[PDB]
């Protein structure tokens, strides 16, 4: 060949500056210089997205009978604290059962915490997002963590002590999982330059036993990317999480009735940190395969948003033994966007969702694990009143975890390129203006800059027409209402379940 | 262990079937039951297209003076011909590169005719676009081929055969190269239902011999995706291709010269068809490299064009012993749309191009291959007048060959869901209708099924802004004109060789 | 001799699952779309008792 | 700081944000520490040492 | 002392042979970017050097305070008067100078 026989020529021609490092922007250049009278018509800019953020919710299911599988696992977990091992009978299976849940909540901010105190420790010259863009992610102030490092380190031990005084069993696997899900980097591809996957909790349950009727975990609301948050407001956090915890003594003879029950062995240990303990992103398939088919269900709802027509829809466990038997009802209205309209954009989540997986032949884990973070609606909410404002969907069942938000930081196209903070669902509305279409291309663009983005669903407000899964399909099937709400009872049963 | 010890509902809870095969439009279905109510708000429509059908055209790499790279080959194959073996003095060195250059329009034309009998035999369940997609795709009549298959079949042998008369050297790899690409499909993911890429020609050069003027060669077009035409077509396009060609009588003396000087072994002989002779889809990141990297020119220039402005800008190889020094010469204008006004979306293809690579490291071998089908823009033409309604753009010198557009099938979106062609540049205009954005998202949505996809360069009139490269960047360095320039005269020189 | 020299698609067309756990309620949907507007006259309920005591 | 002037902790981290203000945040020295990456592997880069409450 | 290239006044100069010599290893042999000259990554490298020496300045600054001897009264106060730096702010806050050298070495491993 003429290749063989002039090597040197062939070598001098094609030797170009690879691998760009990644989080700033670039310039591209003018290829014809007399273009720069066509401003706009040509896009010498070229930037590269490095975080997308899964803001995640802990649930326990759905639940509205006895005969959901958190009130089967409260029931066994109460078997096994009283009648086998000799209970205090000040207490009833659901009040034991929320106990459990503040615990996971409890483990949940630790492991928060902990990543973000050891995120902010890693530097590479290859990837200039490392580390402000994860901490901007997080909602965390990157220069309170430069300024305070010891002061973070110290914080995140004191909140490992004191979760030890209480107890909660550790071959539950619902704990190790969110302590896991919630504590990981995962690129997206096994490449020096990947891109970073993430799980911010923005839902944290708060303990709220007032009165003879029940106890209840209502909303505590975790800091949103952008937000520039100081360790006083972390430690403002974390009392508020244990101000009725700590000091009850309900929760007393309860920890001491799982640590009779549970031995010294047999209980969570939160791991110490010091100054040596960083975090490195992994490759993780399993966590892609979830994220794949993440489904978002909007922001939650508290006592203080206001909906026209929907009073009272606000996302509490409640624990009232005069009604249905004393039951664990959580079942929440999904669909709401944070604020009072219509949103016409969650119209295109209301068809059946098409499950993609890597790979040709799945296993049955494969399938179950890849559908951990999926919802689909079922049935609207009727509305008690005249008017309404929003649209609210009621699932047909979730797993351990829904997801909300997600969250894309990726490098300005404009002076001085700084990082942008881009919320958005798998549904992304594109109303009449001429800045937004050029916008929604450039969010799609960064959306597929990523391996295993979630498939979005773009409705356009123009045309009143949506659009299906924004997606590269590999080896896909359709998944109905039903099939998914038993794969999701068998993960809510697996996940709850104790060996006694 | 939950999953242990209750394996049955895991296994019964996720028999899905996943090998969907793709052909043919897929109702998803409403999961929300009261969600038929918001019309085109809902989308439960799902196609998968399966062919892309990449139309390229032969060039012999933008000579311009007697120091082209052409050229220099004509004289060292002249001079391996007449100097080393006993020739004859009736044609000069630009007539033999010439006639060898018709010699690939006709290997070229024989291998189209060949992949279009040898593709109508291809089936499997699984794909439901074989062969009739394919056989739409490269401009045939799919039931003439059926009705007329012993036509067709000795049709095929018989332009083999008459082509196989005169001599081409197969030590010049310029042959080598075309034919492999000009015939086989080349699937994108290595997997069972995959997609299809594929190389027809737009065009190919006609041999006309002029008197003293010379023996200039003359565009010769070819049916596009959406014509249907029949085997009268193709057999009108074979008579016209050697009309003025075997009727000459010097064209067979300079046809022997090339059998006795190099020899009857190193020739280029095309293989003969039967009715078992099937080709399958094989996979080769080698050319889905080159088709990632791969930008379009526009529409060739005829005769019958109508530019305002510009009056000679044909596309044609001409070569007159009175002008020029009697050298071949070749430079023609892109940027053409087909039309008489300027495409708005061409001013996108002004930004230096980004060479994406697979992997980490990259051999010298496969970044020059892996830009032979790219091709950047310098400067605009000057039109020769007071006013111009086209805006034409000269390159930096182009490859061995150009890519003119891309031709796409898929799926009908309604009733009865027939193929649709769609074609398109690498630079797609979305202008300000109702209905035209829905149009360019499911566009975008099918273009990105495919793997290694070009990348596309969207610009939108409302907001008059394009933007760069819609692709999903791994390895990326930004080329410069004077780069590739460097890296296309290589490649036009180790096609037009003779290593003796 | 068809599902013998094709026996992928014919093992891949017919994965369902066949043990639904009985003792709750299961919602078939719609066939047709536009039926909803047919009220009660599509039933789409399935329910399988569980329990006869012989008193 | 010259000896004799008692400087707290404070105007150190003021030095070394002065220091880095024009370092970090550059992209000539982004792809500057990329190229220097490039060529020299993570073993040939040095190694700032990270100090504890037992070293002195 | 005062970090120094050394004396320079032509291209002659070894500071300026080492950056041509650096220039030629990182783009001519491993591919560089061609968005910058010898000069400027030799700089870059001197601005390393002032990092580093700042980095061992602070990292002798939080292990002297520790070092305490009845055979030596200069021990520790002396060596921090010398240094520049209040033995006081070192005494109360020591955690915060630890973590702040530390903190500068992850900095550091940025370029």
């Amino acid at each position: 060949a003429w290749y063989a026989r002039y090597p040197h020529i062939l070598e001098e021609a094609t030797r170009l500056p690879f691998a760009y490092p990644i989080g700033q922007y670039y310039d591209t250049g003018y290829s014809v210089a007399s273009a720069t009278e066509w401003s706009k018509y040509v896009d010498t800019s070229l930037t590269i997205p490095g975080v997308m953020c899964v803001n995640f919710t802990p649930t326990p299911g759905e639940s509205y009978n006895k005969n959901s599988p958190i009130n089967i696992a409260a029931q066994n977990v109460y078997t096994y604290v009283r009648h086998m091992n000799s209970g205090h009978a000040n207490y009833e299976q659901a009040d034991l059962m929320m106990y459990l849940l503040a615990m996971d909540s409890l483990y949940i901010f630790h492991s928060y915490v902990r990543k973000i105190l050891a995120i902010s420790k890693l530097y590479t010259p290859v990837n200039k997002y490392f580390p402000r863009a994860l901490l901007v992610a997080l909602g965390v102030d990157p220069e309170d963590v430069f300024a305070n490092q010891a002061q973070w380190e110290y914080f995140v031990n004191m909140v490992a002590y004191r979760a030890g005084a209480f107890a909660a069993p550790a071959s539950m696997t619902y704990y190790e999982r969110h302590a896991w899900m919630s504590n990981g980097l995962y690129v997206d591809q096994d490449v020096t330059r990947a891109q970073i996957y993430m799980f911010k909790p923005t839902m944290l349950w708060k303990y709220e036993n007032l009165g003879t009727t029940g106890t209840k975990l209502v909303p505590l609301m975790m800091p949103k990317a952008g937000d520039n948050r100081k360790l006083v407001d972390f430690q403002v956090l974390f009392n508020n999480l244990v101000s009725t915890m700590l000091g009850d003594e309900d929760f007393g003879i309860m920890s001491g009735d799982v640590f009779k029950a549970f031995g010294a062995d047999g209980l969570v240990k939160l791991l110490a940190v010091d100054s040596t303990t960083m975090t490195l992103p992994t490759y993780d398939p399993l966590i892609l395969a979830q994220i794949h088919s993440a489904r978002a269900v909007g922001a939650p709802i508290l006592e203080t948003s206001t909906l026209t027509g929907f009073p009272g829809r606000q996302w509490q466990i409640t624990q009232n033994p005069d009604v249905n038997n004393g039951a664990i009802i959580f079942h929440p209205s999904f669909g709401y966007d944070g604020q009072d309209h219509e949103e016409l954009s969650f119209r295109a989540m209301c068809s059946n969702m098409i499950l993609n997986l890597p790979g040709e032949a799945h296993s049955a884990e494969m399938i179950i694990e890849a559908t951990r973070l999926a919802t689909m609606f079922q049935v609207k909410a009727v509305p008690a009143g005249d008017t309404s404002k929003p649209v609210l969907y009621l699932p047909n069942g979730f797993g351990t975890e829904v997801v909300n938000d997600y969250t894309m930081i990726s490098v300005d196209k404009a002076t001085p390129h700084d990082l942008t903070i881009h919320t958005f669902f798998n549904n992304i509305l594109v109303p009449n203006a001429k800045e937004n279409y050029v916008a929604n291309l450039e969010l799609l663009n960064n959306i597929i800059q990523f391996d295993w983005a979630p498939q979005l669903y773009l409705t356009y407000g123009i045309a009143q027409e949506s659009f299906g899964p924004f997606a590269q399909l590999n080896d896909w099937t359709i998944l109905t209402g039903e099939t998914l709400a038993r794969m999701h009872e068998v993960c809510v049963t697996s996940m709850f379940d104790v060996p006694q």
